[PDB]
């Protein structure tokens, strides 16, 4: 992924990138049409994340938002996983930089 | 395809663009005629997907939907496709892409 | 006609334009005079097409409807086309695209 | 007159315009004082056009109808026009852009 | 006139207006009390108009009919009107100017 | 008084109205009792008016006659007009409007 | 009494209404049981008004009069009556005024 | 009572009806037979009157006349009325209504 992230950086026309992790209670709803998302910060209860979310906006004043949850991390590292030692140690960090990977990857522009 | 999506960030005069699949027992009702459009989430018991659709709009306010089913894309396969090693591992990417590729196409605009 | 679709998009006065065609057995009735419509969909039975419609409306609010069939189309290939390999390959096509250019023409606004 | 057509688009308060022709045998009676007018499709004999009509109405409700025969055209273009090069070639459409320029001009709202 | 006719266009309540011109043995009997006017259409001689009508009716249900001959116009031109220089190139238009002006004027409802 | 006209307008429960000059020998007899009038027309030979009618009628049916002589609109411009400039270039216009004010006032039914 | 005017003209099945005055020397004979009077116009001398008299008819051909003198409308007055400033400036207008509304009142049919 | 009145009114098949006070000194006979009355008018002294009469005619020719002396009625109030409050203020209104109330009862017909 370090690669990927080169490119992006050496392609030099983004303007911001974000990555966090929404946990239970906090956002208040989510479109997957109008890509409409709102959260409320500091208003919550349980210490158990349940969701994935990423905000990418260009110099251009493009913007693209992508959220994903535990069934679709689930059914992706059953079906195309093959390691299982690093998920023992911990749960998010390769779920992020597989989200990266996948995002770079099918919607980010490269450059050599 | 790769191209039309080089071409399309390089012309920088578009909003928004985004592709999803409806399942069923998703949406509503659906207007071939005035595009008009309606759907609830979380709300459905299947877990076979019945429909793709696509959303576009640009920054001057114009806005484009398209929406497919199973009938249209067996039948562009059936007449138009001649390769089928692709087909047995998935069923949705090329299917995706196709879309993508004929609405960048037909309607998009393309700059050198 | 694709000049005519890229001076349009440039106009940026436009709310939404479609094009389909209307097959046997799909709408009601027509009215030629106050462009009165109305279509019922899945209620049909056969296969094959017998008209083409548009509707395009603009974002004051004005919209406007065309209809033709058949014998309208074929008067014209038959006193203005003079080419004939591409009617053999497909039969629809081409029929769009002369009523999207005249549509555009003779209504609508064009700029430089 | 597409300064006409361009002023009364630039307009932006009308709802619906048409103009077309009637054939003998097409229509049943027409009232000149109530604007009464009905017409029965599909149902004629011949194959010469013997007037022209056109119907205008407003996004508040308010419409007009304009009908013309052969006479009211010959005379207009025995006191008026000075012109005959284009008579030959064909017989209709200049008497069309007549009747939207006088129709468009006598009742027609104009805005700048 | 034309302000006249723009104050009645937005004031929107209309419903419809005509005006016209009765030939010499053209319809059957006038009432001036009750505003009774029958009308009987192609059954004429003559190729020389004898007076002017008008009938304006409103979306309410209310109509109005108006009927004048030339002792009116012609007494009219000579104690109001100062100008001739229209007079000989035609000979209704301006009469039907000022039937028009004086029917919105001391009748018709104006709004800003 | 066009304030009363546009009331009477929007009351929208009126049928007809007209007011009229009788000239000399012009009507037959009139009752000012049961509100008997007959006129014959195009019988006279004189050229100076001596009085004046209004009819008016609802559209339930009822209906209402008014005739005044040079008597009476002597007297009221005596006792009650205090301005004489318009009475020497028009003699008939404020009569009538006079007529139209008083018998809309104290007959006619008014709305807000 | 406008209100007993509305609530008559809403009732819808009235024919005729008057009500006039009678001068000295104007009238022949009146009989206060059959209701039988006759009058004589244009044969008089005095200038000062001696009677009060109201004739009101129905569409199903009943009919009514009612005459009064000067002796019950002053008996009226001071038995009655507790304002006086708008007697001087006139003194027929408010005695026709309670004509109508007893006349309406104590005979007249009202709905709602 | 006005409830008979209503009833009457609805009936539409009366012509006339009057109820009158004959007052001393003014009628000349009264069959109670053959109901002959004759009266002279403006010929009396008193000022008291000492009796009332009725006369009601329908549309056919059918006629009746009612009358009544101070002594009938006040035995009728002595062995009917219960009530003594009105009676001080007014002599004759009661008396009246009483008249008009028993006449439509026992002889005039009612429609519902």
């Amino acid at each position: 992924y370090k690669g990927y992230i080169q490119l992006a950086l050496r392609t030099g026309q983004y303007k911001s990138i974000n990555v966090i992790e929404v946990r239970e209670g906090e956002l208040l709803k989510w479109n997957r049409l109008t890509e409409e998302i709102e959260l409320d910060l500091d208003n919550n209860t349980s210490e158990k994340v349940v969701g994935y979310c990423g905000y990418f906006q260009l110099i251009n004043g493009f913007e693209k938002t992508v959220y994903w949850t535990r069934k679709e991390i689930e059914a992706h590292k059953q079906k195309f996983s093959k390691s299982d030692f690093g998920w023992k140690k911990d749960y998010d960090a390769m779920a992020k930089k597989t989200v990266l990977r996948n995002m770079l990857s099918k919607w980010g522009i490269l450059s050599i």
